[PDB]
């Protein structure tokens, strides 16, 4: 059972808690998109664990080039070359678009963003940073700063120059311009206002192609192409932060290629790792170049580890043979019709949202108010796991919670339907 | 060969530069205390790959907890438990100190480290930070506003309320007091000093047991005993990085074990996922409690993944069942006889110093004024290479540079000798 | 002449250059509403001096008043109290609305908006300001922090918790709901940005009733309430910052007075000391007794003087006794008709706002594009000085640069129209 | 009587408290060296008023100048220039050291450091700050984040950027080099240690000749020079701030000339307004056409206001012509030897130091220990007082307070006795 009694003791005596509720069970282990709890329950896994996982658990390959590397080259002294490691960040400066040359070999998406941050302020000479307000970057200093969607509050000032704008969200617009969502005049407007703020020390903006933990925003038609505008127009970089849109989730290998719009530093990290911490940024030669004029500096532990590396290009290579960029449009596809399908039987279901293998469902309580529904989002929630089919809830201030899927791209057909149906099912005893 | 200039072309043509020289050379495989290049040339590992591997490059037993996980367990939604994270946790509580009793599992020392801000501050209500001045937590923002040895400079305004204090340096003493280094009197004077600039928003004081990128520093005795009153004083938390210092290789399982003095909270890395990226923080149940009714979060894509969990237990194990702590102390003592012995042959060692299998020799021009030795440092270095011998010079400002030697608790006596033998050579050819 | 070769050299020499130009004149005099060059000329001063002069230059009052107090009780040590100043204090306890009870006696606006604001922040434990995009407030520290219509570049961080939301402005209306400027909406959607972006810390909103550095900006109907709504909302004070709306000027003693809206803390000055150095904040009981709980200190060497708080009681006095607050909304009324009719005669004239003896005149190219004239607002200007008047435009960015005109409440009709006139001729001469 | 009820109750009614205790007296006139209560009581004035008054209470020239100025021009629109103003500014530039040449005119010393550190970050590019952990600058934000004496907790983060020194202190030093103070080295190994904490942004180094506030403390001789060459070498401007040190009290026109070095920017307010509000900045013509080229900007209500400025060339003749500043010299002797003489009587006399007519006297409980004295000092001051005699002590931290006597430069042989005499007593009844 769930139960062990010892389990849940020591649990209970030594973990520090740090957001959430833990899940009451004894996950014994996960195979490709499932996980199984103490009693052997499979748990349909909606969420690519933590929205990583994008081969799925335990995929053979992982397995092979991991055990490999583990026996073979494990950590290095961060200052020596290794093979998977210029691979890798070949492979990289190669799958990215044009202008994405230099990569730096990292552990987290925190760590990936702060490394970019710090970069754009070396190379700037300046140290403002701008965000969306509904942003969520990480746990750390600079990327914390820039995080918006939550954690702010009673820990201290900010990093000094944190500014947001609002995102561009046309399921909850607020812009008005001759009787229509004007994000583009929003964009105008809020920029104004960050101008006037402005010590004169705007270095980057960073974001999210979709919010993702911000509930699944996706930027409008021509956004992101005219955000670009805003920061070359005041010498500023675009970070692009593809933590979870990167790496073929939203059905290119990555979100910033769907615009064709191409950042100044791009940042990856959980699709990267599929499952394991490595993170990673990447840039112009040009920017690194100067950067290196400069003195940049960003040295760890685990900077450039063969092991980590390995896995990455295993990971990276899978993709691309197993043309799962595809399969996540298909399945993605396939997924969504399901969505809209519940949506037509179902009426709290104010909105259906995303692309690819990442979509997100809006909770109203009716249509025509798109009034948050307040408790139905969890009962869901609750409900899908009683039915052994795990998903994810998102609730920010002013919006119904937010279902965020994001299944693995190697889910197979019958599992789409499968969780598909467990939430019907869900959602039916949940009403 | 390590001429392989395709690798070369890459290297040069895609990878961020972010500190130091790389070294110039193909490393194709490490087993135990040695890595090999790509001409299959052993190189002795004398800093343990970036400090961390404590069982050496390539440990079955870690190999074999590895793959297992892999194929088992990988990674998980973060609000789901599983067995080596409550393992984990509990051991830890266990081999630690009274007072630490929860633990929170990450990634890095410079997220273990930010997590530990965070949570001093959001339970103190506070937000100044204290460190020492030749202090090194990491490249993210927290970690980064506190670390003072390098770094500071070209990339913006630290974090609000950043402050550092002078650390106790026996060997380049500056507070006299009665014609001695009253390092205690030292204490309270720059405290005094602090206390003049708080906005009395005193939080917490981080601190190295011994300051290792600072160039080995020791906390003399009664320092941190000392310290961790002016803390208490002030109500302050005492943080302890020992991310270097942590997990034996010290001669103790952890160095503040030595003082017999226990920090408000623990940080754990490097020497704890053994050349893996795990991360910890540890801190007593109150505390935590408090975090807790305070919302402390901290909420990360691998926090709690049952992977690298895994993989820190079997370390732990693997240590205590080796007795590496004691191994440590053996050989960490068989080392120094050693570099005393180069001491007497060589002038330009000006100082040996550390703990364990941590030390590190200070190279000075002389004796008498104790003059950086500018140049020389690199060469001895760079002449330890040639001989097939891996080594780390840190070099700050005024003081002679230190060569920082930490090889792997699982070092062989032979292993010893021939590192010190290279040394001697080493020396011998570069003066 | 004016041309006093020594007098040029010397001012070429010796003087600190802080913004603009120098008029190239040398004032020798000045009596009720003019200022008279090293010729004689007379120029009517429709600016008030630097916006101060209530009762215009040199009234015989505040003459003998001046004059008396200078032999008799000048100026004293901060801890002992005088009958000035506990007049003054308490006529201002009585003349400002309910709720506005003690009163501190400086020498500044800036100052008294640093007073303002270190007292809010005392007294909610809280450091984040929140002032208009085009707000002035002083060139301080925190006054300057505050300040968003100019002055934020080159000069280092601003304060920490700084943020700044768009002024409500029909004029140049930026808001759009359901075809109409909701600049109540504009109200709602920049604070749930700023709620967005504040670490929990909001201690105040600061704002002028009319911006009169951003260019004569009237806070519409129901702003100001509907703003205090937003603080109160937030456990935040809002500060009325009347150093040129306050005592008389807009045609009631305190424009707040208008919107029958009582900020928490007001604050005064230029008008008040109408010429001299005295400024002043008033606050309620409640406030003050709690700053003083709490430790409030904003020690001077002037807080607290005789003889300045001596002339602000006799600029009082006179103010009320001489219906002054009238005299400005019958003048004020004069002015604007005239401002009106010129605007009939002349397009470039684009906007005529303002209240009482508060106006500003906005040039466009043309009223359908309400483009800024560029170079046409000072050719007026230059013109007018010309004719013998004096005059102010201010240019932000995005609109037609504003005249602003403020004559003393002490101003004649005859002395309107002749102003009246003298700019219909710039303005003819101008374009 | 001092008892006037109403008085009181108004008082207790609306006013502001921002300080210490009130002087329960009420002050109805001042002539020369004495005020008088509303008894008629003189009261021996050893403070200057608030340490300004050089020339006394009332004095008939300032008195001429005033009501002359008043009634003539008072006040004026920012941007025109009159004789006073330029005059001011000439003599000033006059009579300053070398590299003195441009002035700025404004109201208060708090401003006139906030206008000189804008100055320097303008034209360093930089932001940082440093000050004395006893320095006292003003009450507003700039100046408020340099205040170490005091005023630094509960109203938010300081200004980004601010550091202290330890102020060399012979009194109660605590930095030992070879058994002596060596206080040069101190300033040696602070500078190190603010260099340590440098964002690299050092832009000056803003310092009290004597501070005051901090204690009457003289920057022992080679300080200031060495100071100097501190800033001069990290690229830092070096304001000297002689609020109450310039014009003449402390024996010179100036302290700097004491020690032949001149700052970078000099400031002045207290004794250059001589009881009125006027204050002003000085800089070489070199720093102030950068600070031009750059925009520097600090536009107030009064910056060169023709009244204030003619009241300080009158001062500033007055002094000059009648030798106040040697006066000073003379009576600051006389003082001396009486506070000595009063030393060889009392024991709680532990120091009697400053310079000129600035002198403080540290109360001890013995001289052996330097333990300060509690309570007595408060009981002499406030014997002075029933003596009929006005004083000021102040308690820091660490030290026996310091009663701060600072009579007017226009003060008579007699006078000082009289004064040295209530002090005796005072001490008397006292112990
Ligand atoms: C006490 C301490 N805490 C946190 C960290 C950071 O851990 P992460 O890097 O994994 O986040 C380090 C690591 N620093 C290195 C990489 C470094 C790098 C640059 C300067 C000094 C030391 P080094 O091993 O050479 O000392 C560390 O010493
Ligand atoms: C865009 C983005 N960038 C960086 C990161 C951080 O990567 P690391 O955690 O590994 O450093 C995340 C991860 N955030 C999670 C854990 C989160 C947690 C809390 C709030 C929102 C999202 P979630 O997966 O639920 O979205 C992320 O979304
Ligand atoms: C060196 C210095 N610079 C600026 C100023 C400020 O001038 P303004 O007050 O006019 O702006 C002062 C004045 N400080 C007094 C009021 C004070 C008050 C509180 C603590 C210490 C000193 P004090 O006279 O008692 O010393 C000062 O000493
Ligand atoms: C609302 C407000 N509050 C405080 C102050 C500052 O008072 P002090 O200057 O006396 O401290 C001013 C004065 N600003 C002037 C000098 C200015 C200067 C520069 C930009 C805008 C306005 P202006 O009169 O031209 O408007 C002000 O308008
Ligand atoms: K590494
Ligand atoms: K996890
Ligand atoms: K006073
Ligand atoms: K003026
Ligand atoms: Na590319
Ligand atoms: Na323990
Ligand atoms: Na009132
Ligand atoms: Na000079």
């Amino acid at each position: 059972l769930n139960d062990d009694a010892t389990f849940w003791r020591n649990a209970r005596h030594h973990l520090v808690r740090y957001g959430g509720t833990f899940e009451p069970m004894i996950i014994e282990r996960a195979k490709g998109s499932f996980v199984y709890d103490a009693d052997g329950r499979a748990i349909l896994d909606f969420t690519s664990g933590q929205m990583s996982a994008v081969l799925g658990h335990c995929h053979p390959e992982i397995v092979s080039v991991i055990g490999e590397y583990a026996g073979k080259l494990d950590h290095l002294f961060s200052e020596m070359l290794s093979r998977p490691v210029v691979d890798l960040a070949t492979r990289l400066a190669n799958i990215t678009p044009p202008g994405l040359d230099r990569a730096l070999l990292l552990s987290t998406g925190a760590e990936s963003n702060e490394a970019a941050i710090r970069m754009a302020k070396l190379v700037t000479g300046k140290y403002e940073i701008v965000g969306f307000a509904q942003s969520w970057h990480g746990m750390t200093g600079a990327a914390a700063s820039a995080t918006y969607s939550a954690g702010r509050k009673g820990v201290g000032p900010a990093a000094v120059g944190s500014f947001a704008i609002p995102a561009p969200f046309t399921y909850r617009p607020r812009f008005e311009r001759n009787g229509a969502y004007d994000y583009l005049a929003e964009l105008d407007y809020a920029f104004d206002l960050i101008d006037r703020q402005s010590s004169g020390n705007l270095a980057a903006f960073i974001a999210e192609p979709i919010l993702s933990s911000g509930g699944i925003i996706e930027l409008p038609d021509g956004y992101m192409a005219a955000l670009k505008r805003k920061c070359e127009a005041r010498g500023m970089l675009l970070i692009l932060d593809e933590a979870q849109t990167g790496v073929g989730r939203t059905g290119t290998m990555f979100a910033c290629q769907r615009d064709g719009v191409t950042p100044d530093i791009l940042t990856l990290s959980k699709t990267l790792g599929a499952g394991l911490p490595l993170a990673a940024i990447v840039t112009s030669a040009a920017i690194e170049e100067r950067a290196h004029e400069l003195g940049y500096l960003f040295y760890t532990t685990h900077v450039s580890d063969p092991l980590p590396a390995a896995v990455g290009l295993r990971v990276l290579d899978v993709v691309q043979r197993d043309g799962l960029v595809a399969r996540a449009n298909v399945m993605g596809d396939r997924l969504r019709r399901g969505l809209l399908d519940l949506m037509e039987r179902f009426d709290c279901i104010g909105d259906v949202r995303g692309r690819g293998l990442l979509l997100g469902v809006e909770i109203v309580k009716d249509r025509r108010t798109k009034e948050p529904a307040d408790g139905l989002g969890a009962k869901i929630t609750r409900e899908c796991m009683n039915l052994g089919l795990s998903m994810n809830i998102v609730q920010l201030p002013g919006m119904g919670g937010v279902f965020r899927i994001a299944p693995p791209l190697t889910v197979s057909e019958d599992e789409i339907d499968l969780g598909l149906s467990l939430l019907g099912q869900a959602i039916e005893r949940a009403l």
